[PDB]
């Protein structure tokens, strides 16, 4: 259960979600788990779904305990509800370990399962304090540490397939140096972003509007989600750098594809995108490039397949800044969560051309808290 055996253990896309196969109970019951950075339950389908190829049998598992507790989890988007208990747990393409481990089987639940993503649960790697009914419910990672001797880190390399390196870092997956970012408190991955360009042109906004009223690194979130303010500025940058062809305004609103014919997407009319993120020394930062290619997603789809369409990857949030599967695409993204600290590194999967390539580069010198 080497590194070199972990690569290359994920599937999905950012539009779906990327996923690892686990297995749950005793016998083992082998489902495909959603990697998630933006939550905190290990909760996997318990019960048949028109989108799911298969789930959770409890009263197959001699393992299984009943924790006697529901969880009732309504969100902005959607609603998962089902009960809680604890089996054992293994990754088969990830450490040589079974741990036993909290689970939420998912009983009931809307617009959460999504129909041709080939996953049936979720694998919430942040911290216990976002965790569902409450704080005291251990996740998984914090089981798995606990239970074992892998180190406390993981790192995600995901590929616009992909890999989860649990405990470790693999030299392979990445070029140039590693970058590292506060984690500003262990809830969310928060982070905290200092300044953002858009072409080399500075947005000029303080740094606190970037960072309202948090900024989180999100491998269940598909798009770079921004907050109100900055998104405005960005779309305004974005359009005029872009000016020589005109899209529709639900293309700028993320809801519309905009369609070129195959292999002729104009990549050079679209600007760079450069996020500052605060670095480990006072007023130090460093940034993480991203081109056309991470922030336009292809919609695949063979009706459209005369053309290459995609959808603006780019969105407003009332919740802060999300840095969803589109950005952290383009990179190596360390979670070192024993340092309190999020890496980041070119990525050798990324997506670009023979003009540009996505950059992670530092350091950046700025003689104000940009946090909230
Ligand atoms: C890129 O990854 C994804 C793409 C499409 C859907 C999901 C997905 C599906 C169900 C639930 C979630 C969930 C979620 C997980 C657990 N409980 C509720 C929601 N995971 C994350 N990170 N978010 C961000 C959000 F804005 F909150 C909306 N919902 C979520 C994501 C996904 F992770």
């Amino acid at each position: 259960g080497s590194f070199v055996e972990m690569v290359d253990n994920l599937r999905g896309k950012s539009g779906q979600g990327y996923y690892v196969e686990m297995t749950v109970g005793s016998p083992p019951q082998t489902l495909n788990i959603l990697v998630d950075t933006g939550s905190s339950n290990f909760a996997v389908g318990a019960a048949p779904h028109p989108f799911l190829h298969r789930y959770y049998q409890r009263q197959l598992s001699s393992t299984y305990r009943d924790l006697r507790k529901g969880v009732y989890v309504p969100y902005t988007q959607g609603k998962w509800e089902g009960e809680l208990g604890t089996d054992l747990v293994s990754i088969p393409h990830g450490p040589n370990v079974t741990v036993r481990a909290n689970i939420a089987a998912i009983t009931e639940s809307d617009k959460f399962f999504i129909n041709g993503s080939n996953w049936e649960g979720i694998l919430g790697l942040a911290y216990a304090e976002i965790a569902r009914p409450d704080d005291s419910l251990e996740p998984f990672f914090d089981s798995l540490v606990k239970q074992t001797h892998v180190p406390n880190l993981f790192s995600l390399q995901l590929c616009g397939g992909g890999s989860m390196i649990i405990g470790g870092i693999d030299h392979s997956l990445y070029t140039g140096s590693l970058w590292y970012t506060p984690i500003r408190r262990e809830w969310y991955y928060e982070v905290i972003i200092v300044r953002v360009e858009i072409n080399g042109q500075d947005l000029k906004m303080d740094c606190k509007e970037y960072n309202y009223d948090k900024s989180i690194v999100d491998s269940g979130t598909t798009n770079l989600r921004l907050p109100k303010k900055v998104f405005e500025a960005a779309v305004k940058s974005i359009k005029a750098a872009s000016s020589t062809e005109k899209f529709p305004d639900g293309f700028w609103l993320g809801e519309q594809l905009v369609c070129w014919q195959a292999g002729t997407t104009p990549w050079n009319i679209f600007p760079v995108i450069s996020l500052y993120l605060m670095g480990e020394v006072t007023n130090q930062s460093f940034r993480i490039t991203i081109l056309p290619q991470q922030y336009l997603r292809p919609v695949e789809d063979v009706a459209t397949s005369q053309d290459d369409c995609y959808k603006f990857a780019i969105s407003q949030s009332s919740t802060g800044t999300v840095m969803g599967a589109v950005i952290m695409e383009g990179f190596y993204v360390v979670f070192d969560r024993a340092r309190k600290r999020i890496g980041f590194a070119v990525s050798a999967c990324h997506v670009h051309d023979e003009f540009r390539t996505a950059a992670v580069e530092g350091p950046f010198v700025t003689l104000e808290d940009c946090g909230y």
